[PDB]
RNA sequence: GGGCGGCUAGCUCAGCGGAAGAGCGCUCGCCUCACACGCGAGAGGUCGUAGGUUCAAGUCCUACGCCGCCCACCA
């Protein structure tokens, strides 16, 4: 220890944070103690991480701390996400800002470039880690596209596929012509636009007249129906007729079906199953053939479209067909327009529609194998909310598409015969088999999909991919129910269920036994912290101001109830001073023990009043953390530390340790080590440093947790006394306007017995000598236990001792009318317990006696 | 259209059935021999509104008001 003034974590983070680096605190199996696992959510390969990582990893590495020295196998397994389209995108735009892209250089040189990246990323995401104190068993560092897990996903796969759960069709799918690939719902975000809704209207069979509203005049040629609510009579005379098209001479009927809004437009739409997936729905509920009018290019073309309007653009394509619409005479009214617009969440350009032969899984009957458990009592949830919100999320499932045509995943594991068109996917038994032969047609020739899986799809297998369950270890038989998994909200759907899914299915067991879910960081402007938004702080740009202890601190502090956490670097000082504070305790101990002079070794009563209040702080914090209340835990030790042991015990220390008392410095000793375990989950490395210097230990992360001692009733009790005692006298001196260190003299009356028997302390923390005989005249400090009289000695400010007694009796009496209103009121009397009502009558009491004291001074004052 | 979260001291946030709290800011004193990233003494809240339950309500029930999310096929 090299104890300065001043802690600076810059020398003792980054030594530490080395030595935990370079060895890991690795996971046996065969430990034959309790296991406790958490798996970590693995950060995307995009970038560095941000303020919100941190708090994400700074909360489970406080539960692996604290479960490791509380006795289990702490085994928390790393690992990053490989992200898939998001790191895609990522390393485009990389390239671009340099000049050449994507499809500029192959799809070899390309998906190298990537894996470069893959390096970067991923790198520095480790030191990261590293540097804010993970104590991540990085002997089992896991990557979503590393040998060992792209297995994990190609086995399951075909367990699924062989299943049956995981086919192949041509259902509808949301795709962006930017990226060039698939997405799902949870990836695409709508977000409102203006535009214009307009009506259209054209000639029925026989008769004359039917009017629609469209956001997308293009899409009328590939019209297969116009929809009208069932009960809208207002059509009975247009239901079941046609409908020459605009501009054409196919003829759609006009049917009934209850998703058309008769009060929206006009009560009836048109209906476009290879073009939207309302139409599509509907479409497909009378049997309506899909057809298009737009490619995946976003373009013009098809049987339908008219000449001249087939070819360019997919918008410039509607501005050109209204006016051969109005100017044809169809297009009755247009009009302003707010409409829910999709757009690619990873990239912006708005989502276009297409029936596609993609890999789909029956999500129907895999998320009831969920629902089972939950419902069961399976899974627990912290905030406990998100059950329901959870459940409800499977209740309503639609098959997921997991087919996509990125370059960056997991090419899918299937093969295409070119002479029978069939399908080959190498069965469970012999995942690892690349057919040669078509099983339908016997045929040599053979082409595998290029296509590439979802990284949520992937990501859903984690607890098992890293417990190699590809095939069937040791770890996981050891740990595979995972004991807490921690992450925010922000992923509960396209990770927490996804994940759920895989464990019920492949394990038939919860892949863990309790859901943590935490808020959200987010800029001081209350909205989210993302790579997407542009609003992150690294968190080693905080740890390099304030320190890692600091910054994990605030961070845990701030997590209350699954609650965000706004950024308010206030919050990181508070936690940088209480480092700061705890290592001066420290150097105080240190710098005491120091060339200490032993001369006796006697109980005092500070003492023995540090060591109750310690285990009363030991049992409180443990179960807090057994409670998984960090944040509470956080604010209910930095109380511990900074009111109990250094505002009072250490200062009722001093006289006795100058008196050369063995006892106390012992005592401090011993409660500082207690201290330092308790401290440690949250910040571990400024409190391993001071615990080696304190004991010589240089593993305080593998010492054990503190069991709670004692308790000794009345010495709290006591001690209270002459805090009070204390405080009354520095708060006269105070009001008197005389200084701090001012010499003093004073006279107790009441519970005193505590000031006499450690004169000294009180002489020490007062700055006050007591006088034997009470003094007539005098200015008063009224406390609950005990009372205190100045003499008038001296140029004292009695304005202000009274103003400030003026003012207790304003209160006093107050507090004594609350109370006798409650003592006769009715029912209060029998109705509560037999405690809070026998004490709410004892407060009566003392209000009017120290009320009393007040205003007898108060007046007795000249 | 549904759900959810928030609304407590100037600011940023805890508390969530029995006498209103923290950090910072502010006022007054202090370089008191661990700490000025500090010490001591104070000021500052009818706990978003309207009801209701209960001996007892920021703390529970009920509508509502704003701020923000998530989910949804109003073309
Ligand atoms: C499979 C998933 C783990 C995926 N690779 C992924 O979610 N990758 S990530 O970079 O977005 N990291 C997400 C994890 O970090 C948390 N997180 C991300 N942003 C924030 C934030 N602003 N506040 C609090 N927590 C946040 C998620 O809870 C998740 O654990």
């Amino acid at each position: 220890m090299d104890l300065p003034k001043a802690y600076d974590p810059k020398s003792v983070e980054p030594k530490w944070a080395e030595k935990w680096a370079k060895n890991p605190f690795v996971a046996n199996p065969k430990s034959g103690k309790p296991p406790f696992v958490i798996f970590m959510p693995p950060p995307n390969v995009t970038g560095s991480l941000h303020m919100g990582h941190a708090l994400d990893n700074s909360l489970q590495d406080a539960l692996i701390r604290y479960k490791r020295m509380r006795g289990f196998e702490a085994v928390w397994l790393p690992g990053t996400d490989h992200a898939g389209i998001a790191t895609q995108v990522v390393v485009e735009r990389l390239l671009l800002k340099e000049g050449k892209t994507r499809h500029d250089l192959g799809r070899e040189k390309f998906l190298e470039r990537v894996w470069q990246w893959k390096e970067e990323s991923g790198g520095t995401i480790l030191k990261q880690l590293k540097r804010l104190g993970a104590s991540a068993d990085w002997s089992r560092e896991a990557f979503t596209m590393d040998e060992k897990r792209s297995r994990a996903v190609r086995y399951a796969f075909s367990r699924y596929y062989h299943e049956g759960l995981a086919y192949r069709a041509p259902r509808l799918v949301n795709w962006c012509p930017r990226c060039e690939t698939t997405l799902s719902d949870l990836e695409v975000e709508t977000e409102p636009t203006p535009g214009k809704l307009y009506t259209l209207r054209y000639e029925v069979e026989g008769g004359g007249f039917i009017e629609i509203a469209t956001v997308r005049p293009e899409t009328v040629f590939a019209d297969q129906a116009i929809a009208v609510h069932p009960e809208d009579e207002r059509y009975r005379h247009l239901l079941g007729k046609r409908a020459r098209i605009p501009l054409t001479e196919v003829w759609i009927p006009i049917l009934a079906d209850p998703a058309v809004e008769k009060d929206f437009g006009t009560g009836a739409l048109k209906v476009t199953p290879a073009h939207d997936p309302l139409d599509y729905e509907i479409g497909e509920r009378h049997g309506l053939k899909p057809v298009s009018v737009i490619n995946l290019e976003g373009r013009m073309e098809g049987e339908r479209v008219p000449e001249a309007l087939r070819g360019l653009d997919r918008f410039e394509a509607r501005r050109k067909a209204v006016e051969l619409f109005r100017e044809a005479g169809h297009l009755v009214k247009e009009e302003d327009y707010t409409i829910a617009l999709a757009t690619c969440s990873r990239c912006g350009t708005p989502i276009e529609y297409a029936i596609f032969p993609q890999w789909w899984l029956r999500m129907r009957p895999l998320a009831e194998e969920v629902l089972k458990g939950l419902r069961r009592g399976d899974i627990a949830f912290v905030p406990e909310r998100w059950k329901k919100v959870n459940m409800d999320w499977l209740e309503n499932v639609k098959d997921w598409n997991i087919s996509r045509q990125l370059w960056w995943g997991h090419q899918i594991p299937a093969w295409y015969c070119e002479d029978c068109q069939a399908v080959n996917v190498p069965r469970p038994e012999r995942y690892l088999e690349d057919p040669t032969s078509c099983e339908a047609c016997g045929s040599p020739r053979l082409k595998r999909d290029e296509d590439v899986f979802d990284t949520w799809f992937s990501s859903a297998l984690w607890p098992l991919s890293t417990l190699g369950w590809p095939e069937e270890t040791e770890d996981l038989k050891a740990f595979y129910p995972g004991d807490v998994l921690v992450t925010g909200y922000d992923i509960l759907f396209l990770w927490v269920s996804r994940m759920e899914v895989s464990g019920y299915h492949f394990m038939g067991e919860r892949p863990f036994k309790t859901v943590l879910l935490h808020g959200l960081v987010l800029d001081e402007k209350g909205q989210k912290m993302s790579k997407s938004k542009g609003n992150v702080i690294d968190p080693l740009e905080m740890v390099e101001r304030y320190g890692a202890d600091a910054l994990r601190f605030a961070l845990i502090y701030l997590a209350t109830g699954g609650q965000d956490i706004r950024l308010d670097l206030r919050w990181l000082e508070m936690a940088r001073n209480f480092a700061n504070k705890l290592y001066n305790a420290a150097r105080f101990v240190l710098l005491s023990r120091e060339g200490f002079q032993a001369k006796e070794d006697t109980p005092t009563l500070a003492d023995r009043f540090m060591r109750s209040r310690l285990s009363r702080g030991v049992e409180e914090i443990t179960a807090l953390y057994e409670a998984l209340d960090l944040a509470q835990a956080a604010r209910e030790v930095y109380e511990l530390v900074w009111s109990e042991f250094c505002d009072w015990y250490l200062e009722a220390a001093k006289p006795a340790l100058k008196a050369g008392n063995a006892h106390t410095l012992r005592t401090l000793e011993e409660v500082l080590a207690v201290l330092l375990k308790l401290l440690h989950p949250m910040m571990p490395f400024l409190t391993s440093e001071l615990y080696q210097a304190l004991t010589g230990k240089e593993e305080l992360a593998l010492e054990a947790w503190p069991e709670p001692g004692g308790r000794d009733e009345e010495a709290e009790r006591a001690f209270e006394a002459l805090k009070q005692a204390v405080t009354a006298v520095r708060a006269l001196k105070a009001e008197a306007g005389l200084p701090p260190a001012q010499e003093v003299r004073v006279y107790l009356e009441g519970e005193t017995a505590p000031v006499e028997e450690n004169l000294e302390v009180f002489r020490f923390l007062s700055r006050a000598d007591l006088l034997p005989e009470r003094p007539a005249k005098a200015l008063v400090k009224a406390m609950p236990r005990v009372t205190a009289r100045m003499p008038l000695e001296g140029l004292l400010d009695v304005e202000e001792w009274r103003r400030r007694q003026e003012k207790r009796l304003k209160e006093l009496l107050a507090l004594a009318e609350r109370s006798q209103r409650k003592l006769a009121s009715p029912g209060f009397r029998e109705k509560a317990p037999k405690e809070v009502v026998e004490a709410e009558e004892a407060r009566l009491k003392e209000n009017l006696e120290q009320a009393e004291r007040i205003r007898e001074a108060l007046s007795q004052i000249g």
